[PDB]
């Protein structure tokens, strides 16, 4: 099918999701309303139920709301069934409204619906070629005190209806038990609570099992994407394992949210995006797009820097889900702002590399402060904003254009109010100029790009107060003035005649999992996809076309290859590099290695014999490793993901700057279960 098609559920960078807090977008249906102190039907105590469910989104999708505004990707609350306790904190009352606070991810909350009303929004969806993203959040339960067991419902998860316990007398040790967070490294955050949400033991292995089992439950009924919650606050080799559940099994696009504040640079972070299997909501982007069109804190060679550097340092750019504000940081739009900056930003975001989210009620100006004042429900379904026009103008470019899709960013012309960037894909390109400035028009001169000559139209029809570009031989365009808060989108589309890659999904899989390339210049006839220099051909090619092929990844040694189609006619596309073959199916083992004294600077690491523990490379080795939360120092441990039912060879290995420190000896042995998890205690062999 081609890269557009809604069942692409592996790569949305054709896609534009709109993301919907169901609660407060449509109630339609009133039957399922939260009654009592759980309910407000007016909305104005936004830690309450307002009503909105999966009928409402059903409705929107179908009186065109959603799309006549071009989108095509829905991205709605954690479906599963919650906690029904109004928890009074410090006065307020709460409710599990967010679909944060899970009681049984097998169920669905029915505040939105039945698990009919879930297949009926899939279809709906599917039926209008809107893909559906939901939040899943395994790292926790809900709120809970195992002193006092009455509070709220103590955590209890439940597996279809059967309890398999709660956060008091928590014998079996589904939960962590060691306090709360205070943040202060990611250790801390990953093992003990978040605030006072039972936090989830992924070592336990009926946990860990009941948790993947969970989500290929979802994969089941048809969803295409999930967006993780808290992956700063779960172990990155637990996390490797569930992304390799998905991948392995359905793979559908997955992101997570790793907060990262203003001009927060974490290593970590791209770490977790160019490692984890899954792609990260791009905060980098959201707060320099807050920084320039919103705060002015920052000038168009922020913006610059920022897409510049972020096309580097993603492995994968084109799977980072940009946004302007979401359910975590105030609306971008403010009472004293002008609209003008809302709506650039989102021409920016939509026309800017990755997968754009809006956020519900941004086509409305919906105003408001930080949780919950920046999740109320959206006061109008108005069509006729200016917000909603420039989304619909901008949105269907996406599927249209390759180069917004996929393509480079080229900044054309930039000073500290204007930046003009080209999108290229191929032949394919978009060209954006943006002026912030809202009061003084910008003199365009010695504008280039590469768009043949013609008389482009601007694609917002002037709302933005864009104009036509000129374009003359070797792509000059006419001087012009860009309008104060100009903004204006020229494109020209072309069919790219060698192969190009502009997406791959799953980025981490097993031997024999079909992965998905999407790109332009396949061509119609089968030709060769080369994993490093391996070449598969034929059978093993599943689907070829021009803008998709479907391969299923060859029984190559686990480690990381470059990916590179031919066409038919012998002609190469570019590298696709970074993607993991997996030594098989994963299982998480908690590694401890106790009396491991380090100097400082000095960590434990691991390494091993399969490419998930780095192929004996000190450079690639697993760590640092940790040795406060489960286990104090000199005992250090790590949860990893390994390929499941092998037995690994291995040892540790202290790291200080370039100084490795094997362990001395004979190289470790285990053999890893098939499923559920295990744990390795050991002592350090000198
Ligand atoms: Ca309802
Ligand atoms: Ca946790």
């Amino acid at each position: 099918a081609p890269d557009t098609s809604v069942s692409n559920k592996q790569n949305f960078s054709t896609d534009v999701i709109y993301q919907i807090f169901t609660d407060r977008f449509s109630d339609g249906n009133p039957a399922n309303n939260p009654t009592g102190a759980a309910f407000d039907g007016s909305c104005t105590n936004l830690r309450l139920y307002c009503g909105g469910d999966w009928q409402g989104i059903i409705n929107k999708i179908n009186d065109g709301y959603l799309t006549g505004m071009g989108i095509t990707a829905i991205w709605i609350s954690q479906p599963v069934e919650n906690i029904y306790s109004v928890i009074n904190y410090s006065g307020v009352n709460n409710t599990a409204y967010h679909g944060y606070w899970a009681r049984d991810f097998k169920k669905t909350n029915p505040a939105y619906g039945t698990m009919q009303d879930f297949k009926n929004l899939i279809d709906t969806a599917h039926a209008h070629n809107i893909k559906v993203i939901i939040d899943f959040a395994p790292n926790h339960t809900s709120p809970a005190s195992s002193d006092d067991p009455s509070f709220a419902e103590n955590g209890r998860l439940y597996d279809n209806g059967n309890l398999l316990g709660g956060y008091t007398n928590d014998t079996q040790n589904l939960f962590h038990h060691y306090g709360g967070t205070d943040f202060s490294t990611i250790e801390n955050g990953i093992y003990k609570n978040l605030y006072d949400l039972a936090d989830l033991n992924h070592n336990n292995s009926s946990v860990d099992v009941y948790l993947k089992d969970a989500i290929k439950m979802w994969l089941d009924l048809g969803v295409d994407g999930i967006r993780v919650d808290a992956v700063k606050h779960m172990p990155f080799g637990w996390q490797k394992s569930f992304m390799a559940t998905i991948n392995n099994y359905k793979p559908v696009f997955t992101f997570g949210e790793w907060f990262l504040g203003v001009n927060e640079i974490s290593p970590e972070y791209h770490q977790f995006a160019n490692e984890s299997g899954m792609s990260l909501l791009d905060l980098r982007f959201a707060q320099k797009a807050r920084q320039v069109f919103r705060d002015n804190t920052d000038n168009m060679y922020g913006l610059k820097a920022m897409l510049e550097g972020s096309e580097v340092d993603y492995a994968q750019v084109n799977d980072q889900v940009t946004f302007i504000d979401n359910h975590d940081m105030e609306r971008f739009h403010t009472s004293n702002g002008d609209r003008r900056k809302l709506e650039q930003a989102l021409a920016f975001t939509l026309t800017s590399r990755g997968v754009p989210a809006i956020y519900y009620g941004s086509e409305q100006y919906m105003s408001g402060g930080n949780d919950p004042d920046n999740r109320a429900r959206l006061p109008s379904f108005s069509t006729t904003t200016t917000a909603y026009q420039v989304i619909q103008k901008l949105a269907p470019l996406r599927k249209s254009n390759p180069a917004i899709a996929y393509g480079s960013t080229h900044e054309r012309w930039i000073n500290n109010d204007v930046i003009i960037y080209e999108r290229k894909f191929g032949n394919n390109v978009a060209v954006v100029a943006i002026n912030r400035n809202m009061n003084t028009p910008a003199s365009i001169t010695g504008l280039v790009t590469s768009l043949p000559r013609g008389s482009y139209n601007d694609v917002l029809g002037g709302i933005l107060n864009g104009n036509t570009l000129t374009v003359g031989a070797g792509g000059a365009a006419s001087n012009f003035t860009l309008a104060p808060g100009g903004t204006a989108v020229w494109q020209y589309t072309t069919d790219a005649t060698t192969p190009i890659i502009g997406n791959v999904g799953p980025m981490m899989a097993k031997p024999g999992v079909t992965i998905t390339i999407d790109g332009r210049g396949f061509g119609s006839g089968k030709g060769t996809v080369y994993f490093g220099t391996t070449a598969v051909t034929g059978a093993d090619i599943v689907a070829w076309e021009d803008t998709q092929i479907q391969v299923k990844i060859p029984a190559v040694p686990g480690g990381i290859y470059d990916i590179r189609v031919a066409n038919a006619a012998g002609a190469a596309s570019n590298i696709y590099d970074n993607f993991e073959v997996l030594t098989g199916d994963q299982v998480t083992v908690r590694f401890v290695i106790n009396n491991a004294t380090t100097a400082l600077g000095q960590n434990v690491f691991l390494t091993g014999n399969v490419s998930e523990l780095g192929n004996w490379d000190p450079n690639n080795a697993i760590g640092p490793m940790y040795n406060q939360v489960v286990y104090q120092y000199p005992t250090w441990y790590y949860d990893v993901s390994v390929p499941a039912g092998q037995t690994i060879e291995f040892k540790f290995l202290k790291k200080q700057g370039s100084t490795v420190t094997w362990e001395g000896g004979a190289n470790r042995t285990f053999t890893t279960p098939t499923s559920g998890t295990a744990t390795v205690n050991v002592n350090w062999q000198p």
